[PDB]
C-alpha cells in the first residue's frame, strides 16, 4: 500500500513468558520458545537459532509442547503440530473456549480448554507421526477437581494422564474414560507439577513456598520440602546422576536443592526480572549437567554446574522493554546499536544467526537518553558515546569488546548532557548540555579539547561535516549555532519561531533536519547557513527523523501514529503510512536498502525494504494504514 516502504521482519525478539519446550534432536535437544504469534527453535547446546515458524497464527501461542520431532502450539481453540516450523497439521477442538494446557505421550494428544474440559485425541495407527482423530473428551467437574493448573504423563502409565487442578490430582484412563484415580483435598493451591525420574511420584508446587513429592500409586505425600515465602513457578529434577531438585519462583529467584542431603545447595538471585513473571520456566537437559531458564523479560538463559555452586553458560535475548534509541553500527549492515528503558546497550545482528550481545558495563546505568557511533576507529579506541538520564556526563563504549569504555565526558557548566555526536573521522566527541555549553572531546585521550558558549537553554543537536569545517548546533532557545571547528569563532547564527528538540545531519550532502515544536521539519544547508525547506503535514509532536542516503528523501514518524516521506526539491509528502504502534525511531541504512523502526510497543526493531531503489504526487487521507512486518519472516 506504502509506495516505498514494505515490511521486512523483526530483530531482538527471544522470548516472552510463554514456558519454553524442549525437544528431542538427533542426539543433542532443542528449545522452542514463544515470540507471540510465532515460536522459535535454538540448539540448546549453543542456542544458535534453528527455526522459526514460517506462518504467524491468527491470535497469539498460549501452550508449547515438544514431541519427538514435533511441535505443538496451543491458540485459541486450535492446536497447531508443526515440523521444521512448518504446520502439517492444525487441530480445531469442537468449543468456544480457549485451550490452555497440552500433554502429549503414547498415541495421545490431551488438550485442556479453560471451562476445564480434556480434549483426547488418538493415533489410529501407533506409527502416525502425531494424533489427529478426535477419540473423547473429559471434563473435570468441579466436585470432581478444581481448574485445572497442568497436564502429566508419569513413566510407565499407560494410557493414564495425571490432571493436576488447584486443589487435587486426579487419574483418569484416556483410553477407557474412566477416573481411575482422584487424590484428597490440597489445602493450599497448587501451581505447578513435575513427574519425578522414579515410579509413581509426581512434584508439585503450592502458592505457599512447598514442594510435594506425591505417589499417584498408594495416593499420599512422601515427602514436603518447605521454600520460606517464595511462589513456586517452575520445577525440574536433574538427571544425570545427581539428585538434585531445582526450583524457579515468580520472584525471579532459581532455587538448587540436594534431595539425597536435603539442604539447599544454592540460589541463582534475580535472573529473570519479578515484573515480567520471574522464572516462567527452567528446565534441567536431561543427563547433562545443564539448566535452561526463561522468564518474560525476553531472554534465555544457560547455566552449568562444573565438576560447586553454578555458573553462568552461555544465553540469548533482547531489550525487555521497548527500544529506546537505535543507530547502524557500519556501513556493512552487520550490526545495530540499540538502547531501552531497561538501562541496557545491545549490539543486535542484522544477519540470519540473529546473534545478539548486551553491552558490558563493567544497578545498571541510567536509561540512555542520547547516543551516538561511529565505525572509524573500531578496535583502535572509544567509538561509542551514550548520554545518561538526569547525568552530567557522557560515558564511552568499546564496539569491539562490547564493552564500556574508559573516558567521561563532562558537561562543565553543571548541566545534564541532552545530546552527543562524534567526528565521521572518530577523533572527536561531541556534548551539548542542559545549560547551553558545547564540549569536544579527544576519543582516544579522553582530553577535553574545545569548550564553546552559545547557547543559553539545552543544546538538543550538534554535528559536524565529514571534513570537520563547519560545526552545527540546536537548542530549545530556537537558536542554530554555526562554528568554525579548527579555530573558535562563531561563524553565524539562526533564530527559528520554536524550540528544537532534535537534529539529523546528512553528511554526504552538507543538510540537516531539525524538529521543532511547532510540528514542523526545517531543513538547512550547512554551507550557506541558510535555511532551505520547511515541511509542514504532521498533527503531532515529531518523534524522529532521518534523510534517504542520497538525500532525495526525510522519513519522519510522530505521535500522530504515521511515517511520512518527504521529497526535498518539492518539499511535499509523497508517501504516508498510518500506524497502530507509534514510531518512535526512523533510520535509514547506511546503503538505501532498509528502514529501522521503533515502536511504543514492542521489544524488538522493525525492518522494512525500501522497495523504490517514484511519483512526486502529494498525498492527504490517502495514506497506507499498513501493519508491523511478522515475527514469522526470515
Amino acid at each position: 500500500n506504502s509506495k516505498i516502504f514494505s515490511p521486512f521482519r523483526i530483530i531482538g525478539n527471544v522470548s516472552n513468558g510463554v514456558p519454553f519446550a524442549t525437544g528431542t534432536l538427533g542426539s543433542t535437544f532443542y528449545i522452542v520458545t514463544c515470540v507471540g504469534k510465532t515460536f522459535q527453535i535454538y540448539d540448546a547446546n549453543t542456542l544458535h537459532l534453528l527455526f522459526v515458524s514460517e506462518k504467524e497464527t491468527p491470535s497469539s501461542i498460549v501452550a508449547l509442547s515438544a514431541h519427538f520431532h514435533y511441535v505443538y502450539a496451543a491458540y485459541e481453540n486450535k492446536v497447531g503440530i508443526y515440523k521444521r516450523g512448518i504446520e502439517e497439521h492444525l487441530l480445531e477442538l469442537e468449543t468456544d473456549a480457549n485451550v490452555e494446557h497440552l500433554c502429549i505421550f503414547g498415541d495421545y494428544l490431551c488438550a485442556s480448554t479453560d471451562d476445564n474440559s480434556i480434549f483426547i485425541y488418538k493415533k489410529s495407527d501407533p506409527q502416525d507421526k502425531y494424533p489427529s482423530e478426535f477419540y473423547t473428551k473429559l471434563t473435570v467437574t468441579e466436585i470432581q477437581g478444581g481448574e485445572i493448573v497442568s497436564l502429566q504423563h508419569l513413566a510407565t502409565y499407560l494410557n493414564k494422564l495425571t490432571v493436576v487442578t488447584k486443589s487435587n490430582v486426579l487419574l483418569f484412563n484416556v483410553r477407557t474414560g474412566k477416573l481411575v484415580f482422584t487424590s484428597n483435598e490440597f489445602p493450599d493451591q497448587i501451581t505447578t507439577a513435575e513427574p519425578a525420574p522414579v515410579l509413581d511420584i509426581i512434584a508439585l508446587g503450592t502458592v505457599t513456598g512447598e514442594v510435594i513429592m506425591f505417589n499417584m500409586r498408594k495416593g499420599k505425600r512422601i515427602r514436603t520440602i518447605k521454600i520460606p515465602q517464595s511462589r513456586i513457578s517452575s520445577l525440574s529434577f536433574r538427571t544425570d546422576g545427581s539428585s538434585h531438585l531445582s526450583v524457579g519462583t515468580s520472584s525471579g529467584d532459581l532455587i538448587f536443592y540436594d534431595l539425597d542431603r536435603r539442604s539447599r545447595i544454592h540460589v541463582l538471585k534475580n535472573i529473570h526480572r519479578e515484573s515480567y513473571g520471574g522464572v516462567t520456566q527452567a528446565t534441567f537437559l536431561n543427563g547433562q549437567p545443564i539448566i535452561v531458564t526463561s522468564g518474560g523479560d525476553n531472554s534465555l538463559k544457560e547455566y552449568v554446574f562444573d565438576p560447586q555452586p553454578p555458573r553462568y553458560l552461555r544465553s540469548r535475548g533482547g531489550h525487555s522493554q521497548p527500544p529506546s534509541y537505535i543507530a547502524f553500527a557500519d556501513s556493512q549492515s552487520h550490526f545495530m546499536l540499540s538502547a531501552s528503558k531497561d538501562r541496557s546497550l545491545w549490539s543486535f545482528s542484522l544477519r540470519k544467526d540473529a546473534q545478539s550481545q548486551e553491552m558490558s558495563q563493567r544497578s545498571k546505568f541510567p536509561e540512555i537518553v542520547a547516543l551516538a557511533i561511529e565505525n572509524a576507529r573500531i578496535g583502535e579506541w572509544e567509538n561509542i558515546i551514550t548520554a545518561h538520564k538526569d547525568e552530567k556526563f557522557a560515558r564511552t563504549w568499546d564496539m569491539r569488546n562490547k564493552r564500556v569504555g574508559r573516558w567521561t565526558f563532562d558537561t562543565t557548566d553543571d548541566g545534564f548532557v541532552k545530546s552527543v555526536a562524534m567526528s565521521q573521522c572518530g577523533n572527536f566527541g561531541f556534548i551539548g548540555s542542559s545549560n547551553g555549553s558545547i564540549t569536544i572531546y579527544n576519543m582516544q585521550s579522553g582530553i577535553l579539547r574545545k569548550k564553546y558558549k552559545l547557547h543559553k537553554r539545552a543544546v538538543t543537536g550538534i554535528s559536524l561535516d565529514g571534513m570537520n569545517r563547519k560545526m552545527v548546533s540546536c537548542g530549545l532557545d530556537g537558536i542554530v549555532g554555526f562554528y568554525d571547528f579548527n579555530k573558535s569563532t562563531l561563524l553565524g547564527k539562526l533564530k527559528l519561531d520554536a524550540p528544537i528538540t532534535a537534529m539529523v545531519y546528512h553528511r554526504s550532502s552538507d543538510l540537516f533536519a531539525l524538529a521543532l515544536d511547532d510540528l514542523s521539519i526545517v531543513v538547512i544547508d550547512a554551507v550557506t547557513q541558510r535555511v532551505v525547506r520547511q515541511l509542514w503535514g504532521h498533527s503531532n509532536r515529531i518523534t524522529a527523523f532521518d534523510f534517504s542516503p542520497e538525500g532525495r528523501w526525510i522519513v519522519s514518524a510522530s505521535l500522530d501514529s504515521t511515517i511520512r516521506t518527504w521529497d526535498l526539491p518539492t518539499g511535499g509528502c509523497i508517501d504516508g503510512i498510518i500506524v497502530d504502534n507509534v514510531a518512535t525511531n526512523v533510520k535509514f541504512s547506511p546503503n538505501g536498502d532498509l528502514l529501522a523502526t521503533t515502536h511504543v510497543t514492542g521489544n524488538g526493531i522493525c525492518i522494512w525494504t525500501n522497495r523504490a531503489q517514484s511519483t512526486r504526487t502529494i498525498d492527504e487521507s490517502e495514506f497506507a494504514r499498513m501493519a508491523l512486518p511478522s515475527t514469522s519472516v526470515r
